[PDB]
């Protein structure tokens, strides 16, 4: 009952079966100020792996890929007039999805926050 990242640089948190997807504070500083936020309708079915959306900076565009297989059921309408949450508070008020998860054992091929350390350690030394 932790946090878990992917290699994208997206994270996931999970409670009764729900899984609320961001991007981490090492994906936002690469952005910049996010300017945008392509986020899928509720109902969308998505594959682990799939494209779900894509955030807008002035530097970037970066896509958005699913990190669990299953369906979507809310998006986070603050960030049609307040992108910028995705930099302020990118695992809390800026967080992007919610989705149920069909897949439960897809979780233990994620990154834990230890591992995830480890990983930005490494490519920032």
């Amino acid at each position: 009952s932790v946090r878990k990242f992917t290699e994208k640089h997206e994270w996931v948190t999970t409670e009764n079966g729900v899984g609320t997807v961001g991007i981490s504070n090492f994906a936002q500083e690469a952005l910049g100020d996010v300017v945008y936020c392509s986020l899928p309708e509720v109902g969308t079915k998505l594959n682990k792996q799939e494209e779900f959306g894509a955030l807008e900076s002035v530097k970037a565009a970066s896509e958005l890929y699913s990190p669990l297989s299953g369906e979507v059921t809310e998006i986070n309408k603050a960030l049609a007039e307040n992108p910028g949450l995705v930099n302020k508070s990118c695992y809390e008020d800026g967080w992007l999805i919610k989705m149920t998860f069909s897949n439960p054992s897809e979780l233990d091929e994620l990154m834990s926050e230890e591992a995830y350390e480890k990983y930005i350690k490494s490519i920032e030394e």
